[PDB]
């Protein structure tokens, strides 16, 4: 029984698994999935270490559910990058067996409809919208199982409350049908203390494991000695070569052992300095003063849109790199891609890598217990170290936290600490959407039943103001009051369909309706002004630099600013010598100005030099602003505004890829991101229609030129050869022609 | 030799000609076709009477050209209705052979490109644009044979100068290639006096004939007698039954002979009164106080969009009808359709029927020499009575002009007069486009050649200021001045492509750059304000009615008027108690307000009652305004305005058929004009895609309902049965699905 072949799986799936190296099944997964009545329909919640293989239980459960009862399923993942990686893994796994998978990661939407789509591996923000749409036209029989990830994020988080709302809605719809389970709910979590309460909230049978494929031993150093967690000295620290911190020495111990190291750094500036030093310390400690594959990785960065970084130039060709938020969204995969293969040996990363993709490393070093001026959180610390120890390669995983003076007392708190218990995050702006997701979907109409909905939520199961907050929806025209029985309105029916929080829609409805009075069409700014989401903390603005940009803007552009409240009299004038809604407009204006260059195909390096915001926050802004244009368009569609939908129809695709109107059809190929279609456009190919009929040898030469054997890079498949990618461009464009008609 | 069988024509074409009843081969057509070197390529211009079969010679010439050298050809037709009828005749003739013909009648554009198109049966306004486009991307090798019509219209006319410009451009191109014929130009004309000069202008040999299949004798009435043309009394007038004019008596003479009569009338009011009388006298004079098919014709008028007219109700079910400009564009074909079949026996028409389709009638009576307060023209009169005498049915054709008192002296000038000699109509606003059609097309660049171009025009061949007109084009940025050599600009390159006169584009460029700063989108008025062509004389406005309409307009609508110069303070206020550009805006506003109801599917009867403009002038406006939206969109496309083009992209189709956005795809089927798709839309069919998969029996019942065996009517095939049209709707929608993909 302790072998995958005994368990019921398709032959192709098992063969693909053997290719991935997973041939032995853990005992905890087998006992958990055999435990209870989970297989026959009962929903399940369990927790395991990150390196223990949490994904196996969910994957075999969803495969069994799909093969047993033909029903579409979901897959809820926090971030866009992890969602993309998971979708690619699931596609490579489910190609032959026939369960086509596609994802809704913000801007990108599957070409095929959800009826043909089976497993929608998509983020929470779009999973909630898809669940709402499925609820809308009484088509929930397709849903058979929803897979959630890191249920511990449903507490204090900017998007986990959406996951909690979706799960409680599914539980409500399941209980209502009882008037074995219609839809199953499975998830995985970290070492939560209260997971029984969450498991019983979804009436899920609980199981918690601390099993690890390789041992993990945390460590803290005190000067020139290493202390274990429980007041124990496990080893005496002795630096071999260096030119109290001794940060370089720890990597050197592992480097001579032929293994990698993760050196997580606190801040943006700290990442560059630390990876520079280790490469500089590799000048003398190994020269007294795979190379072939390292150059190719260095070659991969040469013809990226932003080229190769100056700081990376002095470090990459020795096995030392670094990866933070400020780096390009393209470089981040390549640098992380080589780490899996082992080309790179030391990384200088920030805290963002903790919740990102899986990056195994024998030794993980954390520079300071203080991350960004605040103590390190326990929840991120569990995933912070959990990467230590490769399955089947390394017999020991370690973590060496670095503490100084009195910070050791705060530094040691995480070693003996435990993950904080989850909350509900539920007047509350996170709950105004909760009922409005159900009152306007037609699922619940009577108020007494709507009260019973609040009994199905996390807050009720944890153990007043629910009814009084409907009156708030009564005030804001969201719900019309009749004989009580609640019915949706025009504004309310649109908010649910486009998946916006009702807090935002109050301003958007007044802002989108203020575009009637005066609209401009010569420049895309005013259209772009209505799709910039917010300002958040994407970048620190430079007032003086915006002054010089304000003067050099064309007279055409200066008409938009006065049309949306931006003042020529006050713009980087009174701030220098020294209104909450005004800064939310100026920074909305700046976010539209940056996006104007992004849709004008200005090079990212030139934009960085001109806009002062590094490329890390630019690709993290055009990705977020692309989702907004796809939500404003849908919001205007349901509201009976056909004209505004016409102008904003094409602006989701333009922001995603940073292209112009001419390349809109060409970019439908996933292998033409921002430059592989522009040079291809200049080659006399203006549409994806005739591109499918292109000469195979013709596209080889044209793609070789325009440089800013696997030298080209396409997202999802790591590096690729020029001949293969060009052959894939025509192949990808080929299948588009008939599958959409 | 005088037989069609001996002449070289396809066997199926000959059979179709036999089906049309034309089998006898005349003498003048044969001698004209075998004269000289016309067949081998030389262009030809000839004059013949209207009832002599002018079009047949052009038909055999174009057939010989197509079968000899495979090359696309044109066909220039006077107005939209005659062009549409000619296109249907040509299509029904050319079904099986392979010459796929299609028409450019203003708004309507062929689904297929011109490359697959062979004979473009299009009016002058669109033929000029098509040939300009052909000239643009050096594709004139396709053009090999251009058929013009009524070369007597190239003189003083609002659109004939376009034909003259087109012909001189073609001649210039042919002469340039000589540095047996590149393109052959044929046409037919009325009894022109100077046709030798026009023929020699196109270096064409001349042939003029007066042969008539049946004799035509004219008459002038004096008291109670009829006088021939040459001071001769041919018959003594005596009235049989009546209750000096004796207008009913002349018709009653032909009624007893079982033949029809055309009773042309001066104005709309005169048309209703005269046809009402003849039916009223038909009551007492034939009842002492084909019926089955007459009721069916009355039945086809029952479920038209405007229903059945009250004036037509008291006259139609006796064989007496009337047909003027104010009647619906749908009723006009049915009333004229039955006349060809002989169901109707009398008609009370205006002067517009003179230039329309052929309506044979044994006796044609013209009420007054004064038509519309002015003496009747010679040119209209020659074609006014040219329908007298059916070919192969009636042995004699007559015309009885009615004159009173001293008007007989002016009336008889029509009888002995001859058609006025043609002019050139060439500073002149008709010539600014002439060179601009060639200088920006790249055909002619050197100024001396451009001067040589003026030697190829009609004015030069008839026997200074040509060069001075370019300076005007230099002033208005149309042409950039370099070393002289002239090159097109952005504005100049767009005017040619969209086929607008340069006089209009000066205001449009400023008018389309005034909405560029400020636009409204919630209502379609401002978009509609930029597509209303002009005011012309489409209707006489009612200031008081507009004033009340001004008050009841929505507050959103009143934002558009103040945004385009229309004043709330001055609107039907100072006109009542008593600025050329201002009236051109208010009447532009009215034309946009009426069109708003046309695109809101308001019934024409309610619109007529509300807007005071009869249905005849409404379909004559939405046909003209639909072409403008198709020219403004193209003008904005070439000018680098991708946003304003997006809003105006769909507004040509909306104005043509008077539909909304929902029916835009459904209306692609030509059998769903304005109501057969609305009721079909309510049947759960929202797109033409699944309409091709409709159940045949399902569409029968739904089409039967919504009533305001050949009762349904579809343009181009007269009446049709309900079962056939419904079977044709799915069949027509079927062929669309794959032929466009």
């Amino acid at each position: 029984k302790l072998l995958l072949a005994n368990w019921g799986l398709p032959k192709a799936v098992l063969e693909k698994y053997h290719s991935f190296g997973v041939k032995k099944m853990f005992e905890w997964q087998a006992e958990c999935l055999l435990l209870g009545q989970v297989l026959e329909g009962k929903n399940l919640v369990y927790s395991a270490p990150t390196s223990a293989g949490k994904t196996l239980v969910a994957e075999l459960l969803i495969l069994k559910r799909v093969l047993e009862m033909r029903k579409k399923a979901l897959f809820i993942l926090p971030f866009v990058s992890v969602a993309k990686e998971k979708k690619y893994y699931l596609q490579s796994l489910f190609q032959e067996v026939g369960i086509k998978v596609d994802g809704y990661m913000g801007s990108t939407s599957p070409s095929r409809h959800f009826s043909s789509l089976d497993i929608a591996v998509c983020t929470i923000e779009r999973a909630n919208g898809l669940i709402n749409r499925l609820i809308e036209e009484n088509k929930m029989d397709l849903l058979g199982m929803v897979v959630v990830d890191e249920l511990h994020m449903l507490g204090d988080s900017h998007r986990g409350y959406l996951l909690e709302l979706l799960l409680t809605k599914i539980c409500y719809i399941t209980r209502k049908s009882a008037s074995s389970n219609a839809v199953q709910i499975v998830g995985m979590s970290a070492t939560l203390p209260n997971l029984e309460l969450v498991a019983s909230w979804l009436n899920a049978e609980l199981y918690h494991t601390d099993f690890r494929p390789v041992p993990l031993l945390e460590s803290v150093k005190v000067g020139n000695s290493i202390y274990d967690s429980s007041m124990k000295l496990v080893r005496e620290f002795e630096p071999m070569l260096q030119v109290e911190d001794h940060v370089v020495s720890l990597c050197y111990e592992t480097i001579c052992d032929n293994h990698s190291v993760l050196l997580f750094c606190p801040s943006k500036k700290w990442c560059e300095k630390l990876a520079d030093i280790i490469a500089r310390e590799f000048y003398n400690l190994h020269h007294q003063a795979e190379q072939k594959e390292l150059l190719e990785v260095m070659d991969q960065l040469r013809r990226l849109p932003s080229g190769l970084d100056s700081v990376l130039q002095k470090t990459v060709p020795w096995g030392v790199a670094f990866h933070h938020a400020g780096l390009t969204f393209e470089e981040r995969d390549i640098i992380e891609g080589a780490f899996r293969q082992g080309l790179i040996r030391v990384l200088a990363a920030t805290s963002t890598l903790s919740s990102g993709v899986n990056l195994p490393a024998r030794r993980v070093i954390i520079r300071t217990p203080i991350f960004g001026g605040r103590p390190l959180d326990i929840l991120t610390y569990k995933q912070m170290v959990g990467r230590a120890g490769r399955k089947g390669v390394d017999t020991v995983g370690e973590s060496i936290l670095i503490c100084k003076n009195s910070e050791k007392s705060k530094g040691i708190a995480l070693l003996q600490g435990s993950l904080k218990p989850v909350r509900s995050c539920l007047v509350t702006g996170s709950m105004i959407r909760a009922i409005l997701e159900i009152i306007v979907g037609g699922v619940a109409s009577t108020s007494q039943d709507m009260h019973t909905y609040a009994a199905c939520t996390f807050l009720a199961a944890s153990m007043g103001a629910i009814e009084a907050c409907v009156m708030w929806l009564l005030e804001n025209e969201f719900i019309q009051s009749t004989e009580k029985v609640y019915h949706p309105t025009h504004l309310g029916s649109a908010t649910l369909s486009s998946s916006l929080s009702p807090a935002d829609t109050l301003d958007i409805f007044a802002d989108l309706q203020r575009a009637m009075k005066g609209f401009v069409l010569e420049n895309d700014l005013h259209i772009l002004y209505l799709v910039t989401p917010m300002f958040e903390d994407w970048t620190t603005i430079d007032w003086y630099r915006f002054f010089c940009l304000w003067e050099k803007l064309p007279t055409s552009m200066k008409r938009v600013a006065e049309l949306v409240g931006v003042e020529e009299g006050f713009l980087a004038r009174c701030v220098k010598g020294k209104q909450h809604r005004q800064m939310a407009i100026h920074k909305r204006f700046f976010t539209s100005l940056v996006l104007l260059d992004l849709i004008s195909e200005v090079p990212l390096r030139e934009i960085n030099q001109k806009y002062g915001c590094n490329r890390g926050q630019i690709q993290s802004l055009q990705q977020s602003a692309a989702v907004y244009a796809g939500m404003i368009t849908v919001f205007s569609n349901r509201l009976g505004w056909h004209n505004m939908e016409l102008l904003l129809s094409q602006f989701q695709k333009r922001l995603t890829f940073g292209i112009q109107r001419e390349l809109c059809d060409l970019v439908r190929v996933s292998l033409l991101n921002a430059q592989r279609a522009r040079v291809l456009y200049a080659s006399g190919f203006h549409t994806v229609a005739d591109l499918a009929r292109a000469n195979i040898v013709e596209v080889e030469v044209i793609l070789k030129n325009a440089v800013p054997m696997r030298t080209i890079w396409v997202t999802g498949r790591k590096g690729l050869t020029e001949r293969e990618a060009a052959a894939l461009i025509v192949e990808e464009a080929r299948m588009i022609l008939q599958q959409d008609l």
